[PDB]
């Protein structure tokens, strides 16, 4: 069996962030966005949403919220590919933000590469 | 005291994943496998396991579970070294899976590199 | 409107680690140290603290605690800059350790780089 076994997507949200969707819906939407790229197998996109309970942004005594994602793909794609993927996620994430804290909400997406030569993967059958 | 201060190993398991071992036992087996490589000081191998409470694999309405590790080592080793480390961990992780969701469980391991020139470390004495 | 949208700082502490102050206060100290570098916008420094409940260090049956941070900045800075940033954080972290386990506490800091060409960012207005 040949399978990509990636991408891995980790979405971190401060506990005070308010979204327009449930976390499940956000994960669904992020995964649909990634699948729509045509670069990934449907069952290979593996995403998680992590609530941050202990966070600080800057030094000011200002209530703030933030939302960050890190998309990890296999090495080898070109710059334009990586940039497009990050932008497609950022659109999904930014669109899901209802609000949080007492000012605007920073949304960021990193796209990073995993060394495919050393990436190990298996499926453990049911 | 000269010490490596690494590697760092992070294991992530979806909340629906059943294992044959406790998380702590799985960490012990992973650390044993890493120490058996002969590449690391005994006290320098630092591992942690996290359960992902909010996750989604793909878009299909199929219950799925997955297990992932990210091993971080200092830069400067060759490709063969990195590949071998990842394979060793992948065998441990795959061995630990009992089952989850309604189909097979994808297991993956990334081996990544940390810039040793900027890596800061200290031992705060007892 | 123009904003850095980073750095991102993740601090991980074993559950048995005793700190001189709370996790919130440690995050404040870390953010203050990063801001004092003169390299970052005040609102762009985004930090979070995780307590690790399932952790193992080495293979020996000895109680041990550890503390690790990963600072992620945009690619492009020189070696001396990355090293200085890591050292500044390492000082803060090391100074926060009261104790933990039955021997010294390993403290470490990785400084890693995100690809700026693919890094996507937005502020969702209030
Ligand atoms: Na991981
Ligand atoms: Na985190």
């Amino acid at each position: 069996l040949y399978f990509q076994g990636m991408p891995h997507l980790v979405i971190e949200a401060t506990a005070n962030l308010r979204l327009e969707t449930s976390p499940g819906e956000l994960l669904e939407q992020a995964n649909a966005a990634l699948f729509a790229s045509g670069q990934f197998g449907e069952a290979d996109i593996k995403s998680r949403f992590v609530t941050l309970e202990a966070y600080r942004q800057g030094t000011a005594a200002v209530e703030r919220a933030y939302l960050h994602a890190c998309l990890s793909i296999l090495d080898g794609r070109d710059a334009a590919t990586r940039q497009a993927l990050g932008e497609s996620l950022c659109e999904v994430l930014a669109g899901a933000v209802a609000g949080g804290g007492e000012e605007g909400v920073q949304v960021s997406v990193e796209v990073r590469e995993m060394e495919r030569a050393s990436y190990a993967k298996r499926v453990v059958a049911r």
